[PDB]
């Protein structure tokens, strides 16, 4: 009832079963990004950074249609093909949260949708 | 306080230290679920579809248990042994969330309890 | 604005873009603990149980800087290297969580970030 589908063109679009985010009230739950770029609907070319600031760029996207900020990340989910490229996915993730900056879980996971080096999903409350 | 513990017979009963799920008000905390059988308490005979059904059952037993519906999930954290079976698996969850479907996170992980093909979680808000 | 960063010198020092915990009012995010001793900030020597020990300890500490108990913690994210572990985590685990135990999700990934044997987000409601 509270709850809210959320849907930017600025971010990848739904196939399927799942909303870009869902909104309650000052609570939003982001589904994980991957480095899909909406233009084409593909993976971006390039190596973890760059597959990094097309994730975070998706979710600014998706959090700001909602009518939130990345500011109001309280939690992120950020999942990663391979564990060595932490550093460099940490230089580019410190550029989008430099204040007050979220929870943080990161793990190693065996795959992810589309071959992807990484997804992110966040929670925000603002 | 305002913390309560969610049980109910039609989804598997918990075998140590964790609750099926935990309600907070409006809010709805549920364990990740795997394809157990609540009546033989093992997992259930069958392909990625199967299975995929079978998690989902409990989760809906125990989203209803709890005075919640399939409509209030907000975020789904999807767990695969196999993300070349994601195209199955999601012909199956596609019919539990046909409107409104909730934020999700997918990822395929090295291996699940019971050496499942899928676990889920879920997070509600009614 | 009512989000709040939490920190304690009991609990391994964020290095680099993440809060141990976002406080929210009466709802807790904390950060996927690993098994640092915040006295070495290096991972601690033994098995798993000694680990678990450790990571569930930097929860606690986390968690009551906040204002929180483990008895608030609604959902466990549990991420193990082996999942052939479980049973020795769990009875680790199973000391911390008594009564009322959370939701809980539990997975095994390729790796870990230090190379730990498991690592656990949570969030809490009080």
């Amino acid at each position: 009832s509270h709850m809210e589908t959320v849907f930017t063109e600025k971010a990848p679009k739904p196939v399927g079963p799942y909303s870009q985010a869902i909104k309650v009230g000052n609570t939003l739950y982001v589904s994980g990004q991957i480095p899909i770029d909406p233009r084409t609907n593909e993976i971006v070319k390039g190596d973890i950074k760059v597959q990094t600031r097309q994730v975070l760029d998706n979710i600014k996207e998706i959090v700001k249609a909602a009518g939130f900020s990345l500011s109001d990340v309280a939690m992120a989910f950020v999942f990663l093909k391979d564990m060595n490229m932490f550093n460099d996915f940490n230089s580019v993730y410190a550029e989008y949260f430099k204040d007050k900056p979220p929870a943080r879980v990161t793990v190693e996971v065996s795959r992810l949708p589309k071959d992807a080096l990484i997804e992110i999903a966040v929670i925000c409350s603002k």
